[PDB]
């Protein structure tokens, strides 16, 4: 599934995201944008044979189990093709623990590169939220 913007601010907004670890809600959506497209079902493989997977682009390499990652720790006790459903909570869920690890958001090299230090505000422009 691809997202509307309004739609997908929404939905994180609904499943606990805004303001989770004080990362407001115009950055959830704007590292959603930058990695996935807002696309669920993104995936993208590493040099590191890992692959990452779904609106955030999660990594299989610490977070979700793919069957071929040889080095895996599944820290999110699930499988990686959870994160390319439609429904986003299990990618919400996943994401929470990676925002907690002890880097924060800087964990997504998007939004690190793209919505760190911007007006990430402008993501939920005109949505009714
Ligand atoms: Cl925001
Ligand atoms: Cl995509
Ligand atoms: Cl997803
Ligand atoms: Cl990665
Ligand atoms: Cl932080
Ligand atoms: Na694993």
């Amino acid at each position: 599934k691809v997202f509307g913007r309004c739609e997908l601010a929404a939905a994180m907004k609904r499943h606990g995201l805004d303001n989770y670890r004080g990362y407001s809600l115009g950055n959830w959506v704007c590292a959603a944008k930058f990695e996935s497209n807002f696309n669920t079902q993104a995936t993208n493989r590493n040099t590191d044979g890992s692959t990452d997977y779904g609106i955030l682009q999660i990594n299989s390499r610490w977070w979700c189990n793919d069957g071929r990652t040889p080095g895996s720790r599944n820290l999110c006790n699930i499988p990686c093709s959870a994160l390319l459903s439609s429904d986003i909570t299990a990618s919400v869920n996943c994401a929470k623990k990676i925002v907690s690890d002890g880097n924060g958001m800087n964990a997504w090299v998007a939004w690190r590169n793209r919505c760190k230090g911007t007006d990430v505000q402008a993501w939920i422009r005109g949505c009714r939220l």
